[PDB]
């Protein structure tokens, strides 16, 4: 308890001494409260012009306009302690797990200069802005690195001063850059070195593009089994238990000398432990503590949700085979049986899933799965928008599982060779490209983030008649050589490479499940859905306002030309036979 966090809220106090007031009227009942201090400060979506102009026949759809406009009651939930045979079944599977994730990766810590590297080319790798302006300013500043260096010799001391998290079904805590990066130098390996990687970890999809995804869940579809289940948890993050935290600790057992002290730092003294400061408008700031739910950095999370997520789901298989009946308590008997099936049948269990994070498909033995329920609501992972104990609802389809927010098709070319293709309801496409986030943005940066959304059209979503019409204009209607932008960023339309070599790249040339490598010459060569799927996953072909859009494009591609003003365009549309005069 206040031994590990008092340092923390012990310094805390201090910066704010002409403030401290341990209010009575706190709203906390999970999250320990221990004062408050004075403060006043709150980033809304802003509209994505070059993108908006391109797309009017959208401007009266309300699914897209309204994405544009305007739990907390979840994170001050509390999950209950799993029962012992519960707590045996989930040290068990992760001891073996790491194991198996460590056979063929070497632990190691990441660098000041890996970290430096990053932060000089833009991840998310949430800092705060104040005793220097950006991250990219603190990390060429000596005084940084000694402030780094005192932090640093107080962990290998089981002591933390300054990793202090800050709170704003979304919840993101952003801590200050030299926490980041004594997270990153412990943990960073998980992410940069690809444990979960499919060729690592068998589950896992890390580096996998929306271009893979659908053959990987393709690839699951060809096991002898039952339905495909897709369970989403009700907030995850939330439902991460102290059991799970201590599970995800253990891949310290795999580690040696000052990296497994440092890492067994970060476990103990800010996930096992955790101090956060939040505003309340009633505007003060509150320091509450919590032992469990999900609070690392965002790559982080994603490495641990998939490690514990790869657990939960082998131990609902083992429950569905029947490995053991109860998990009141195992029997000496069920342990050893457990131990044998990951031993024997473990790998090809990993197999039959791919998980993204809190994301999972399982194409488990049989349909008894569906109804194994009893381990999954015990580690507290309950399942979303379903009654506790009524039986999951399985697909029989592998193009009609939800992964990752799209569904997959299957599209043959008029060469008969096979592309699996990404899709989602063609309004949250448009609506996503038609936000910017922040502020300041020229209208040189605003088409650029444009043509980002416009070259991932070409690329992904290719098969849709709308996208590929509207990606090709705003392609047109930004200068021909400015590069593609995006203030949060495998991401192959980023890129000022001609989009029909980088589509041959991806879809042809590195497609391991593409035997004939022979190169498409032209756009019209790469096929679209079917016309009536395509309307079914939302497109507006057959309407009167999308049949005046299409026709006039080139008007609305000279308006955007006008805007930016005198330039160097290329003409896209006649890539496609409409156009092609
Ligand atoms: N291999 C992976 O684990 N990722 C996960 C995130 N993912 C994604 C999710 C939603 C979306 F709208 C677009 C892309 C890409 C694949
Ligand atoms: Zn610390
Ligand atoms: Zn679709």
């Amino acid at each position: 308890n206040l031994d590990i966090i008092g340092k923390r809220i012990e310094k805390i106090k201090q910066e704010h001494e002409t403030s401290w007031h341990y209010d009575q009227d706190h709203p906390y009942k999970t999250w320990a409260y221990h004062g408050s201090y004075e403060t006043k400060q709150t980033a809304s979506s802003m509209v994505n012009g070059v993108v908006r102009l391109l797309t009017k026949p959208w401007d009266i759809i309300p699914m897209v306009t309204q994405m544009a406009m305007t739990f907390k009651e979840k994170v001050d939930t509390r999950t209950q302690e799993p029962k012992e045979g519960t707590k045996k079944l989930m040290k068990i599977t992760a001891e073996w797990l790491w194991k198996e994730l460590g056979k063929k990766k070497t632990p190691r810590m990441c660098t000041r200069e890996e970290f430096t590297r990053k932060v000089r080319s833009n991840a998310a790798l949430g800092a705060i802005f104040n005793k220097w302006k950006s991250a990219r300013e603190a990390v060429e500043d000596s005084g940084f690195w000694e402030l780094v260096d005192k932090e640093r010799n107080l962990h290998l001391e089981g002591k933390c001063e300054t990793c202090v998290y800050n709170m704003m079904s979304r919840a993101i805590w952003y801590m200050w850059l030299g926490a980041r990066f004594l997270e990153f130098e412990a943990l960073g390996f998980l992410n940069e070195d690809h444990w979960f990687s499919r060729e690592n970890s068998l589950s896992g999809v890390e580096g996998e593009g929306l271009h893979k995804l659908g053959y990987i869940l393709r690839d699951v579809s060809k096991k002898e089994g039952g339905a495909m289940y897709a369970d989403d948890t009700a907030g995850w993050d939330t439902r991460i238990t102290l059991e799970d935290l201590k599970n995800e600790e253990m891949v310290t057992n795999h580690m040696e000398g000052e990296h497994k002290k440092l890492a067994e730092a970060i476990f103990k003294l800010t996930y096992q432990n955790k101090v956060v400061r939040v505003q309340r408008p009633t505007t003060v700031m509150d320091i509450i503590s919590r032992r469990d739910q999900r609070g690392s950095g965002q790559v982080v999370t994603y490495g641990l949700n998939t490690f514990t997520n790869m657990e939960a789901q082998l131990i609902r298989q083992m429950e569905g085979e029947g490995v053991f009946k109860s998990i009141q308590h195992l029997t000496v008997t069920e342990e050893i049986a457990v131990k044998n099936w990951l031993v024997r049948v473990g790998r090809e269990r990993l197999s039959r899933m791919a998980i993204s994070g809190d994301d999972c498909v399982v194409k488990p033995l049989d349909d008894r799965f569906a109804s194994a329920l009893t381990a999954l609501n015990d580690m507290g992972k309950v399942r979303k928008d379903i009654q506790q104990w009524e039986p999951s609802r399985g697909w029989n389809d592998w193009t009609q599982v939800p992964f990752c927010s799209h569904h997959f098709h299957e599209l043959i070319m008029k060469d008969g060779r096979v592309l699996v293709v990404p899709c989602r309801n063609q309004d949250e496409l448009i609506g996503r490209a038609r936000i910017s986030q922040g502020a300041g943005w020229s209208l040189r940066e605003t088409a650029c983030l444009g043509k980002s959304y416009a070259q991932m059209w070409s690329l992904m979503y290719f098969h849709r008649r709308d996208l590929r019409l509207a990606a090709n204009a705003i392609c047109s209607a930004v200068p021909s050589h400015w590069v593609p932008t995006s203030r949060t960023t495998t991401h192959e339309w980023m890129t000022t490479e001609d989009m029909l070599t980088v589509w041959n790249r991806v879809w042809i040339q590195e497609n391991p499940w593409m035997e004939d490598k022979t190169p498409v010459e032209s756009w019209e060569e790469i096929p679209y859905l079917g016309k009536r799927e395509d309307q079914w996953c939302g497109s507006l072909i057959g309407l009167t306002s999308r049949a005046t859009w299409a026709k006039n494009i080139q008007t609305a591609i000279n308006q955007v030309r006008s805007l930016i003003g005198n330039e160097e365009y290329t003409d896209y549309m006649p890539s496609m036979k409409r156009f092609r005069r």
